[PDB]
C-alpha cells in the first residue's frame, strides 16, 4: 500500500519535527493582507499580458512541452537554467508598460520579505545547537513565477510512491543554485482517506528512499514555506495539483557566475583580445595561433552560440514580449560572435597555409579540433528542436527560431552553419 501523511494523520507532527526541522512553514496569516493584495493582482497582471509561458525543453532526448507555464524575474543580467533551458530574467528594480514595471517591483518586495523572514529561520536553526553563510544562502537574486490551470491537463500522472495522487510536477530537486541555499516559495491558490485532492500540496520525501512515508503538505491561499540549508539537496519534492489554479513565486539563490550577462560579455571580450581591432570588418586577422589562446577562442565562442544565443532565440519572442531588456544585449552578443565566425575562418585559412610547418599544424588541430567537434554535433541537436513536431505546433510568437542560421549561399557568413565537411577534414589531416 502506497501511503502518506498528512496533518490527519497522528505520526505527521513527530515526523516533521524530527525528521524535517530544516522545512518551515509559514501560514497565510503570517503575512500582512497588504503583501498578499499587492502580490496576488502582480501575478494577475503578468498573467494578464502573457508574459508566463510552459518551455519546450529536452530532456533525455525526448522535447517536451513543460505543463507549467512560467517566467523568471530577478537581477538584471542574470539567468537560471532549468530543464537545460536557459531562462533569462525579466528585470526588478534594484541600484516598461508600467504595469508588467510595477509587478516585478512588487516581486521583489516578495523578495525583501522572504528574504528576512529566510535569515531569521536560518538563526533560529542555528540556536538549536559564519553570519555570512547565513547573509549569503537567503540572498535571492531570481523567483521563477509558475502557473497551472489543472483543468487544461487531459490525464494529470499519479503519484508513484506514495499514493499521493495527481501531480502537477512530480519529484525533483531544485538544480543550479548555490551550495546550502534556502529556497522560498509564495503558494497562491483560489478558492479521509490522505490529502485532499482538491487542495493543492507540496509533498516532500527522502532521495533513494521510498520506505519512509512521505509528507503531504497542504496549501492554502498564500501559504509559504522554505527549504533551508541542505533540504533541498537531501530531500525530493513535488507539487500535488488541486482542483482550482494555482500560482506560485518560488525565490532562490541561482548559482550566478557563468550565467549573467556581464560574465558572457567579458568572456567575449576575452576571445576578441586575439584579433586586430582596429575596423569593424570582414578582414579578420589573429594576433597569435598559439594552441592555448586558440583553443579559448573556439571554446568560448561555442559558450556565446550555445548557452547564449540559441537559448535565447529557441523561445521565440518570449521575452520581448514584457521587456526588450535583453534586445540590445542579444544584438551585440550575435555581433560578438559573429566576429568570432570569422576567427573560426581565419584559423581554418592558416591551417591551410602551404609554409606552415607540419608540427605547428597539428597543434593547432589539437588545440581546436574538439571544440569543432562539440559546435557541430551540438549545431545538429539544436537545429533538431527547431525542426520537432512539438515545436511547429507551438503559437506564432513562441515557434523556436534557429537564430542564428542561414542557408549557406549566403555570403554574408565566412563559413557554412554545417561543419562536418570542415571537421571530417581536420581529423584527416591529423592522422596523416
Ligand atoms: C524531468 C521531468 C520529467 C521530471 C520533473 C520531476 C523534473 C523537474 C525539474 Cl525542474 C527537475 O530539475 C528535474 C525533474 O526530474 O518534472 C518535470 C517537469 C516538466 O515540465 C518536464 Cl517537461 C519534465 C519533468
Ligand atoms: O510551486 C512550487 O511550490 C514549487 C515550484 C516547482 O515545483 C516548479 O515549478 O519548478
Ligand atoms: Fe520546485
Amino acid at each position: 500500500l502506497e501511503s502518506h501523511m498528512t496533518p490527519k494523520d497522528d505520526e505527521f507532527y513527530q515526523q516533521w519535527q524530527l525528521k524535517y526541522p530544516k522545512l518551515i512553514l509559514r501560514e497565510a496569516s503570517s503575512v500582512s493582507e497588504e503583501l498578499h493584495k499587492e502580490v496576488q493582482e502582480a501575478f494577475l497582471t503578468l498573467h494578464k499580458h502573457g508574459c508566463l509561458f510552459r518551455d519546450l525543453v529536452r530532456i533525455q532526448g525526448k522535447d517536451l512541452l513543460t505543463p507549467v507555464s512560467r517566467i523568471l524575474i530577478g537581477n538584471p543580467g542574470c539567468t537560471y537554467k532549468y530543464l537545460n533551458t536557459r531562462l533569462f530574467t525579466v528585470p526588478w528594480p534594484v541600484k516598461t508598460e508600467a504595469e508588467i514595471a510595477a509587478a516585478c517591483e512588487t516581486f521583489l518586495k516578495l523578495n525583501d520579505y522572504l528574504q528576512i523572514e529566510t535569515i531569521q529561520a536560518l538563526e533560529e536553526l542555528a540556536a538549536k545547537e559564519d553570519e555570512v553563510d547565513i547573509k549569503s544562502r537567503a540572498a535571492y537574486n531570481v523567483t521563477l513565477l509558475n502557473f497551472m490551470d489543472p483543468q487544461k491537463m487531459p490525464y494529470l500522472k499519479e503519484e508513484p510512491y506514495f499514493g499521493m495522487g495527481k501531480m502537477a510536477v512530480s519529484w525533483h530537486h531544485d538544480e543550479n543554485l548555490v551550495d546550502r541555499s534556502a529556497v522560498a516559495v509564495y503558494s497562491y491558490s483560489c478558492e479521509l482517506e490522505g490529502r485532499d485532492p482538491d487542495i493543492w500540496h507540496v509533498g516532500f520525501k527522502i532521495s533513494w528512499d521510498i520506505e519512509t512515508p512521505g509528507l503531504a503538505i497542504p496549501l492554502h491561499q498564500g501559504d509559504c514555506y522554505f527549504m533551508l540549508d541542505d533540504l533541498n539537496a537531501t530531500h525530493q519534492h513535488c507539487v500535488l495539483a488541486g482542483s482550482q489554479p494555482r500560482f506560485s513565486s518560488t525565490h532562490r539563490v541561482a548559482e550566478c557566475s557563468t550565467g549573467t550577462l556581464d560574465y558572457i560579455l567579458q568572456r567575449c571580450q576575452l576571445a576578441l583580445q586575439n584579433v586586430c581591432d582596429d575596423v569593424d570588418n570582414d578582414d579578420v586577422s589573429l594576433k597569435s595561433f598559439e594552441p592555448a589562446v586558440l583553443k579559448q577562442g573556439e571554446e568560448i565562442h561555442n559558450e556565446v552560440e550555445f548557452e547564449w544565443l540559441r537559448q535565447f532565440w529557441f523561445q521565440g519572442n518570449r521575452y520581448r514580449k514584457c521587456t526588450d531588456w535583453w534586445c540590445q544585449p542579444m544584438a551585440q552578443l550575435e555581433a560578438l560572435w559573429k566576429k568570432m565566425e570569422g576567427v573560426t575562418n581565419a584559423v581554418l585559412h592558416e591551417v591551410k597555409r602551404e609554409g606552415l610547418p607540419v608540427e605547428q599544424r597539428n597543434e593547432i588541430l589539437t588545440a581546436i579540433l574538439a571544440s569543432l567537434t562539440a559546435r557541430q554535433n551540438l549545431r545538429r541537436e539544436w537545429h533538431a528542436r527547431c525542426q520537432s513536431r512539438i515545436a511547429r505546433t507551438l503559437p506564432a510568437d513562441q515557434k523556436p527560431e534557429c537564430r542564428p542560421y542561414w542557408e549557406k549561399d549566403d555570403a554574408s557568413m565566412p563559413l557554412p552553419f554545417d561543419l562536418t565537411d570542415i571537421v571530417s577534414e581536420l581529423r584527416g589531416q591529423l592522422l596523416e
